[PDB]
């Protein structure tokens, strides 16, 4: 049955992400709240990159409970409306919210677990999320929390238009990215989400970076200046400069002092210089910090 933006009543803007707004709608035909975000494309050169629309497709596939649910797709002309179920809110805010008492110990570890098992699914899919933050993560009351708002591979990238003030993006990107390799893999988003871990427990970002270069020295200011003996091929990436000062590793009591052994066993692991060594979701899901997981209600508010 086809559905048209007319059917819908917006209610308010609840946020904007890369490539474009979302909106709280109501459909009036059924009553239900939902989400759109809507996405003007270009037409530009016609489109169809054929690398775009086929991990487009692979998206679409994707159904998982730590993802969120795409309902429908709306074609107008020269528009696209994204129709998926409404969440209630982000993990960001939700954070901000409770920086003055910080996320219980069984939230943060039942986060972290609903996470990995979605990263999990996406990377056996040939999926990859690419810009793992806190802003686009997505709670329930139900206590669950959902991947959202994927980011697009190849430099550009699908024929959208963005219109995005600077990144805080930096904060949570992989090393390799930021030393210019040009083939990458899952392991960026275990990076970006063990930063998140760190920030869940620390009430603070791990790694708040104004600029490539400057996002680099933050991370070895805290783990150490990587040489060929923690990462092999290193010294030798596209935009690695032996210009770079040396700093020692910092311990894991002063970067994450709430954190217990087990905790701090997996962040490292998350945190790996060496993405051939970096632990993954499915390896991370097996890890003793998850052996008392359980699923708590979040105490949520507006
Ligand atoms: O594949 S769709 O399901 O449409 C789709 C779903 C969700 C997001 C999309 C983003 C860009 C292009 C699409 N496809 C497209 C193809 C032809 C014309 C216009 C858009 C997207
Ligand atoms: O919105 S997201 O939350 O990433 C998302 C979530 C779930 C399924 C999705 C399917 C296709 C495109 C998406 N986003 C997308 C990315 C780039 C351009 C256009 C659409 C999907």
């Amino acid at each position: 049955s086809p559905e048209f933006m007319e059917n819908f009543q917006k209610v308010e803007k609840i946020g904007e992400g890369t490539y474009g707004v979302v909106y709280k709608a109501r459909n009036k035909l059924t009553g239900e709240v939902v989400a759109l975000k809507k996405i003007r494309l270009d037409t530009e050169t016609e489109g169809v990159p054929s690398t775009a629309i086929r991990e487009i497709s692979l998206l679409k596939e994707l159904n998982h409970p730590n993802i969120v649910k795409l309902l429908d797709v709306i074609h107008t002309e020269n528009k696209l409306y994204l129709v998926f179920e409404f969440l209630h809110q982000d993990l960001k805010k939700f954070m901000d919210a409770s920086a003055l008492t910080g996320i219980p110990l069984p939230l943060i570890k039942s986060y972290l677990f609903q996470l990995l098992q979605g990263l999990a699914f996406c990377h056996s899919h040939r999926v990859l999320h690419r810009d793992l933050k806190p802003q686009n993560l997505l709670i329930n009351t139900e206590g669950a929390i959902k991947l959202a708002d994927f980011g697009l591979a190849r430099a550009f990238g699908v024929p959208v238009r963005t219109y995005t003030h600077e990144v805080v993006t930096l904060w949570y990107r992989a090393p390799e990215i930021l030393l210019g390799c040009k083939y990458y893999s899952t392991a960026v988003d275990i990076w970006s989400l063990g930063c998140i871990f760190a920030e869940m427990v620390t009430r603070r970002a791990l790694f708040p970076g104004d600029s490539e270069i400057d996002q680099l020295f933050r991370i070895f200011r805290t783990l150490g200046t990587p040489d060929e003996v923690v990462w092999p091929g290193v010294t030798s990436m596209p935009d690695y400069k032996p210009s770079f000062p040396k700093w020692a590793r910092q311990d894991f009591s002063k970067v994450v002092p709430p954190l217990d052994e087990d905790g701090r066993s997996l962040l490292s692991q998350m945190l790996h210089y060496d993405p051939n060594k970096r632990i993954s979701a499915k390896a991370a899901l097996a890890h003793p910090f998850f052996q008392d997981v359980t699923k708590p209600v979040p105490h949520l508010r507006l």
